């Protein structure tokens, strides 16, 4: 037999540090759905929908966008924001986000009109092919630089907390290995922070201990 379905034209998702679109609910998917994914707080929680098969947020279609309003981080740093997209029936995109900590919530319903055309939609997928390439080495590297801006900032707080408990020759060892670690992140050679971060860890044993105490 043949069938008209109803499915989702594009990919559907959030915006995260870096100008990256995180996606929540992926292309062609069969409606009604209905998706959530928790993340990690980095700042101001501002929620915003983006519909688009790039990886660049910019490069996406924005369908709105809400703040979650005095947030807290979550205690030992364990991520905190869930993040769901419904759709309905009608089709209709209901995006919340709920703060676990606090329970504190908001949520937008998204109008039909912030969609991309049909036109614009097989530009869309068009494009992606196109930059496919290019678009997955931007997110890797945006990536990398999460994970090593996380633990350089992580690391700092915890030679904080640690005072005078940490010795002077790892204070000196860590600090020069934060700094290597600050300057790869403002480069674009990927390899080279992972590097960075691992004789980070390396010389971080101490610390370790002391922070598991």
């Amino acid at each position: 037999s043949v069938l008209l379905l109803d499915v989702t034209p594009l990919s559907l998702g959030i915006e995260t540090m870096g100008g990256v679109m995180t996606t929540l609910i992926a292309k062609n998917t069969t409606i009604p759905t209905k998706h959530s994914q928790v993340f990690s707080m980095g700042g101001a929680v501002t929620i915003h929908v983006l519909q688009g098969e790039r990886k660049r947020a910019a490069d996406n279609k924005s369908l709105g966008q809400f703040n979650l309003d005095g947030i807290n981080p979550a205690p030992r740093g364990m991520p905190q924001i869930e993040v769901t997209f419904d759709i309905d029936a009608d089709g209709i995109l209901h995006v919340s986000a709920k703060d676990k900590n606090s329970g504190k919530e908001q949520k937008i319903t998204i109008k039909a009109s912030s969609g991309l055309n049909e036109d614009e939609i097989q530009k869309m997928v068009r494009d992606a092919e196109a930059n496919a390439e290019a678009d997955r080495k931007f997110e890797e590297l945006v990536q990398t630089r999460n994970q090593g801006d996380h633990l350089l900032h992580s690391t700092r707080k915890q030679v904080e907390e640690a005072g005078d408990k940490l010795p002077a020759d790892d204070k000196t060892a860590i600090e020069s290995a934060l700094t290597a670690l600050e300057t790869a992140l403002k480069g674009e050679d990927k390899a080279a922070i992972e590097a960075k971060m691992q004789e980070l860890a390396q010389v971080s044993q101490k610390l370790m201990e002391i922070a598991q105490q």
